[PDB]
């Protein structure tokens, strides 16, 4: 690098924060690790994309030591760049969440009534997550269903008061912000699926070097910027983490019908 910031690629999958926000509160983030860790200012820098596709681009070309992407992300670019995850954020007191079908109350008592019937959501572009991990792959979303993607889970909500959609699927967050119409149920709850924090590539960094950045956000929630920056994302804290959070994940995702 020269003397330049070494880059933190941010594949940002989405979310409730808006992409300029999002980008901007990267930065904030690594000022922060900065200070904590004790390193120089400016010793990383953030590349940022809200683009899936672009994700892979990034990692190739900027050869990051560190990265924060989806799970399915790290779960398909894990052997590639030999990625091991530095931190899970905890939220809620758990390292995991869990994912919910909604539809209207009355109309679909499980996930098989709702074969052939269309589903919305915001996690549908890239469907895989969702077949594989969210319904452990008791069904392949592309070919069971008709799956109506969603920018903002108000968007999917309406859909599916009026009539449009007969079933959304919500992340936690979305879940919550529910009750701010017709009466919904919820039809099926996901198994408990973990959490994405920030992860290395093992190839170009040291164990030694991954754990001074993890130890970094495990304080970061703490400090007083920080603390904005976990609250901005709902985070209760970082936690250091091995690579066997997410081998049961790995099984997962191996598995095809
Ligand atoms: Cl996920």
């Amino acid at each position: 690098h020269m003397g330049a910031p070494a880059p933190v690629v941010v594949c940002y999958p989405g979310g409730a924060v808006n992409e300029r926000d999002a980008d901007q509160a990267m930065d904030a983030m690594l000022r922060v690790v900065e200070r904590v860790g004790q390193w120089p200012e400016k010793s990383f820098s953030s590349v940022f994309t809200a683009k899936v596709a672009d994700c892979g681009k990034l990692m190739a070309e900027m050869k990051p030591a560190f990265a924060i992407t989806s799970l399915a992300l790290y779960l398909d670019m894990r052997g590639q760049y030999d990625l091991v995850p530095v931190v899970q954020p905890r939220i809620d007191g758990r390292t995991s969440e869990r994912y919910r079908v909604v539809a209207k109350q009355g109309r679909f008592h499980d996930m098989d009534e709702l074969k052939g019937r269309t589903l919305g959501g915001t996690m549908l572009d890239e469907p895989a997550f969702l077949g594989k991990i969210v319904f452990a792959g008791k069904y392949d979303p592309e070919k069971d269903f008709a799956l109506q993607p969603s920018r903002q889970a108000i968007r999917a909500l309406r859909s599916l008061d009026k009539g449009e959609l007969d079933a959304v699927v919500l992340n936690e967050q979305q879940f919550a912000g529910l009750s701010a119409a017709s009466p919904v149920e919820t039809v099926f709850t996901s198994a408990e699926i973990p959490l994405m924090g920030v992860v290395a590539n093992a190839r170009l960094t040291s164990a030694q070097e991954r754990a001074r950045f993890a130890q970094a956000l495990e304080t970061l929630c703490a400090d007083p910027e920080g603390r904005k920056l976990c609250d901005l994302f709902g985070i209760q804290s970082f936690v250091a983490v091995d690579p066997t959070v997410f081998d049961p994940m790995a099984r997962l995702w191996l598995a095809r019908n």
